């Protein structure tokens, strides 16, 4: 028993204004994720080797086409249309407080229990978005189940923690911008 429905987006639309917090949180997310590789001896390479350890994306985001600039801005694009779809206020308030890729540390920024509850919601929604997907890859592959296809609820924490961790992310990344996000 496990029915996912993540938010429908197809026809929300993203204010403008909005577009350079996208390419910002993109070029953050790609600069922690090239952290994390660089930080376990990866370096650039034309093709992706998980003997050699080389990805070529690990170059400066700017060095990026469009298409590969995409890879970060779909899935924040996807986080934002899903809180407007929801009627959240995503206003800028304030000013914000913000190869080898120095990305800022998140760690000291605190989200209030509000702001937590939104992410539990937005970490909820990433599962269904999992959730409905998976159910159509196992369709398409000839039948079959998968341990986490429940509703995000019944996951233990360390199940929770990925979706947790990514909206988490974001909020931060939000405040720290100088975002207010208001239900």
């Amino acid at each position: 028993n496990f029915d996912p429905r993540p938010v429908e987006t197809l026809n929300v639309i993203i204010p403008e204004k909005l577009d350079s917090f996208i390419n910002k949180f993109a070029e953050y997310t790609h600069e922690k994720w090239a952290f994390d590789k660089i930080q376990n001896n990866w370096s650039y390479g034309e093709n992706v080797d998980e003997e050699l350890k080389t990805h070529p994306m690990l170059r400066p985001y700017k060095t990026f086409s469009e298409k590969d600039k995409e890879i970060y801005r779909w899935p924040i694009k996807e986080s934002l249309k899903a809180m407007i779809a929801w009627e959240w206020t995503i206003e800028k308030a304030r000013e914000g407080e913000e190869y080898n890729p120095q990305p800022p540390d998140l760690s000291g920024v605190t989200l209030s229990r509000e702001l937590q509850a939104m992410a539990e919601q937005l970490a909820e929604n990433y599962h269904n978005t999992w959730g409905r997907k998976k159910k159509q890859e196992l369709e398409a592959k000839g039948g079959g189940t998968h341990p986490l296809l429940v509703p995000y609820d019944t996951l233990t924490a360390k199940e929770k923690a990925r979706d947790r961790e990514k909206a988490q992310e974001l909020l931060k990344f939000l405040q720290m911008n100088g975002y207010a996000v208001t239900s």
